[PDB]
């Protein structure tokens, strides 16, 4: 994180041990369920690419996921190389360099350069750029670990509607495709994969029903 | 939260990991008992819509409640759209835009715009507005999870009056209707739902009795 | 709590989650034993009425005690209404309103008004006034939960005098009446409720003996 | 403790909940062993008499000891009343009152008066004065709870000399009388209460030997 | 770490006990697995050589690795002696000495000298140099404790490909040789060590397949 | 610890409860293994002798070690008395007294005199002098509690060389004599105390080998 010095040097505080302990505990305990993403987007606000690399390397568990994330980062860096080419020239008066793909990450970048690159006006936010690429690979990571496709979940013989809605929406959160298909999923197969008695009552309500209405309608009905 | 900078840039400190850990633990362990609401209204004082979204997304348990809460937030935002229409014009001299319904949430709003919207004079408190909508959906969430309606609780044959009063008032807190019906419920069903011996003693005291007198009257009386 | 701003705008700090967790844990584990009162008077130093309401509402256990405490607040607010009437007039030059009974609590009061009321010279100590009313109801609450009146305790056949003195003084703390009768209790039924051999030795020392002398007298004597 | 204000008002910081929890946990877990005293003299550095009263009241365990401590405090305050009489006159120009015995404690003293009394030049250190009287009663209290007089510690038949030295010096710490008799105890009964083989070897060394030599001599000798 | 004083003396903050506790716990629990390196590179940011020596000495577990690391530091200090020789002359006007190899560590160096050596312009960052030598020896330590060479890993008859990729990449992380040979390892022995059926699918996809494709290909295929 | 005041009074920050809890836990759990020394030298950076006395007195376990360390402090203070005698004269213009042996410790010294003695230029670092004497006695403390001399450790018939190196170097750390004999011990009895087959392979390597070669050579060789 960036902080101003008393005199003012635009200096960097080392990440707290508590944040790393919390992140490691979250990754270890929660496997790679979808809440890792908001948690990462919370523990790393304003963090430099060195801090993000520190949190990434601090993990010593599911190394396959970390390597796939590294491959995604490399692909996104390669993509970044093409979009903005090299300036092809000497240093402009009082001007620092332009971020390369590897420069965005902490591989080919000193801490002072990253300090400068996000504290100059106009700002090149290398931290948020690295965060976006990490999140985009964590998306795939969370997708791979869900052991159910959305078109496979149906509520059992003796099970409350509450548990079904929980499971269905957990799977829906895991299986990110797009907003339109998410709403289509919600409005069509929630009712069409239930218990025949639950099917009957849910059809009895009809279309255009909020989830609260569906939940209160099936409350107790089905036991 | 909003905190002034040393020079003064009106900058935002990232929410503490401890607060999110406490919030997640509370939601997990305590299910959705009525104590979630006062705790949420405490752990998120002055928080930006981004912080509220972070707390809302950090949980990975009861996804049905969070989806119903999201639907409630969408409804409240749609309601917000109608009440305040669009200015229909260019940017006024030295003036930022007006918060839309989605702008109140963090969906279509950058952190800097939210920072600006809540420190300009006069202030548009987007944080408090989003907090009210979140509380208005947590109310429904807490209502749904109480597994007993108020007119269904009756004190057992061998049970102290203390436990009955605890259960009755917990249910009364769960089932929010309005102040007057709460008072009428307290003054009419507490006595007319107890143990027959408890019925007799409460009849012996009579009406217009504070809860303290009711509790001390039956202390030991009924075992 | 009141905390000053760098520029100075008479601003308010939210209570740390640690204090709420500690208060909730104390109430949950310690029932309503007498040490709750000093604990409340310690964790809420300088706290605004909104903070006190947060601490009270965060509790989700013994709801009967919470409702009794709410009735006590209502009675003490009704009492407060009579003592200081309404000024019956318009706003005086540069003057804020006079706190009512409800305004003393957090029901009919905004945080900014509470800030203003407790930081202007001369100061209206709204927070301490609410604290006193809360403590006065916690007194009744603590009295109700002691499962022994003071004139029922007598030392067991084979039990050290230390345990007896512990129980007697715990009950003495619980049963608050008034100082002189407390002293009379101490100086009269410490001796005249004890074990027959203990009765004899305490008679042997005689009157006007400090608690240290009484404890050292029966050390080992009685086993 | 005392904390200076940004403008400078000589304001008071409330004790952290962590310190109260640590003090309560120490009193609970460690009984009333002699280590309570250094712990109290540590957790209460610079604390006002209100803070000391808070720490004393927060515990609801060994209530007999707390009454003993209160009686000792009252005696010490009564003693203080005699030594410093009443000024017998009106208020001197720009002068606050002279603390009484009760004013030294928190009974008859508001927090502001205590704040003033310890921040004026020359300083009346009411905090340290109250700390000394509390420590003086804690001395007696810790003496009472040691369940062995010093002249009863004789090392068992098959037990290492190290355990004997530990027990003997623990009792030596507990039984505080005066320095010279402490050294006499150390130099006379440590050797004259041990195992006859340990007695023999200790006699073999002779007098004027440091305790390190005492353990290194008997290391293993006696098994 | 480095902190500036209010007046400005460029003074040294002692490392919090929490950091030492976390580092000791990490070294104890995680043995000498590869996550120790990012852990040390994170918990010691900006630390003076005295802080690094404190972290090194605080642990009392695997003393063999600690002696190995000390020998590595001695070798790297001896190497440092040759590269930069002695200035061979008196003190230059307003100039401090040029660090020796042992001066880089905390053996022959006062804390104030290291303070001066790192706050002067141009900076001699003794902390970073000591950190690099510690890291280079921790690398050998982590290499020694991996109980499998890379060309010995083969996934069993009934085992998911996920566990194999985890184990293989953990081993690859442990066995650092160089980037090119790591890539070569990844590109041919991941597939040429699997289950014969898994061998069939991996052959079926063909070369030039990202790790994500390899994982999704054999998902469930092989049970 | 020393902390400058806002106005500037050079006032003393009270030691944290967390540090004392950590120190007490370390002493209790870790007995008196050599890791107590670096941990003590880390948890007490810049601490005044009052803080050191607080940490020492907070211990209530191995009281024999505490008394021996107290005698060591007394001896070191007596030694200190001889080296620097008394000035034998009145107070010099604007000069404070000279630290005596007891003055170095907290026995005959108020906190303010210690505050002055280490803040005035030139500085008399009383705290560091007390730290050195305490460390010198803790050295004997750790030496006494090691239940093995260095020339008594021999590795068993069936035990990995790693465990032997750990044990041997732990004992080596415990038994401090001098650097030369330490190196001689390392290079002469590490090999001459192993398992016959381990003896043969160690002979096969030969002299002039760093610990790394012995560790890798016997990896698995001996099972």
């Amino acid at each position: 994180p960036i902080v101003q010095n008393l005199q003012g040097q635009m200096v960097h505080q080392a990440i707290s041990p508590r944040t790393l302990n919390a992140w490691v505990k979250v990754v270890e305990e929660k496997a790679f369920s979808p809440e890792v993403i908001p948690m990462f987007s919370a523990l790393s606000e304003g963090a430099t690419p060195q801090d993000l690399n520190t949190m990434l390397n601090t993990v010593g568990g599911h190394q396959a996921a970390m390597q796939m994330l590294k491959e995604t980062i490399n692909e996104e860096a390669a993509e970044w190389d093409r979009l903005h080419p090299v300036h092809a020239g000497p240093i402009a008066p009082g001007q620092m360099r332009e971020p390369r793909g590897s420069d965005i990450a902490g591989t080919t970048s000193t801490l002072q350069e990253q300090i400068g690159w996000m504290t100059h006006n106009p700002p090149i936010p290398v931290g948020e750029i690295y965060k976006r690429w990490i999140i985009l690979g964590l998306n795939k990571i969370v997708r791979m670990y869900s052991p159910t496709s959305i078109l496979d979940i149906r509520q059992g013989p003796a099970e409350p509607f509450r548990d079904y809605v929980d499971r269905f929406y957990k799977t829906l959160r895991a299986e990110q495709a797009s907003q339109e298909v998410k709403n289509w999923m919600t409005e069509t197969l929630l009712v069409q994969n239930a218990n025949p008695d639950c099917k009957t009552i849910l059809k009895a309500l009809g279309p255009g029903a909020t989830l609260e209405e569906m939940m209160t309608a099936c409350q107790g009905v089905g036991g």
